[PDB]
């Protein structure tokens, strides 16, 4: 049948990796198919993926915030 | 003439710790100090184009940290 696949690195937060990924091997399940229910299950609630989608935002500009903040304290030591 | 303007100051923990630690044990008071940091450097161009850098960073550093510690107590009780 048509069941092709797509392939993508996907990097996580440490404590939060190491938990799903324990999750995932607590119950037999991948890290590709949780993500796939969430997703799902998610995308046919929507005023609850609404709130996912602004914490994940809310995450990438943590993200951001974490880089910039090595992007400086690296740019530091170059002069002290 | 001789005035004086009272700015409040908010300095980096460690380095703050640090510069009471020699003032105290140097009988300096660290305002002073500031006025003679700058008095020093501003006379040595290159080497005031370094402390500028370093300071350029030193706040890019902290306006950072500023954004992470403003998404995560947001994220806190969002839940």
């Amino acid at each position: 049948d048509t069941f092709e696949t797509v392939r993508n690195t996907i990097r996580i937060e440490s404590e939060v990796d190491e938990s799903l990924r324990q999750l995932c091997h607590e119950e037999r399940i991948t890290k590709e198919t949780w993500l796939e229910a969430a997703y799902l299950y998610l995308c046919e609630k929507p005023e609850e993926l609404a709130q996912v989608i602004q914490l994940a935002q809310e995450r990438l500009s943590q993200r951001k915030a974490i880089a910039d903040y090595k992007r400086a304290k690296t740019m530091q030591e170059r002069f002290l």
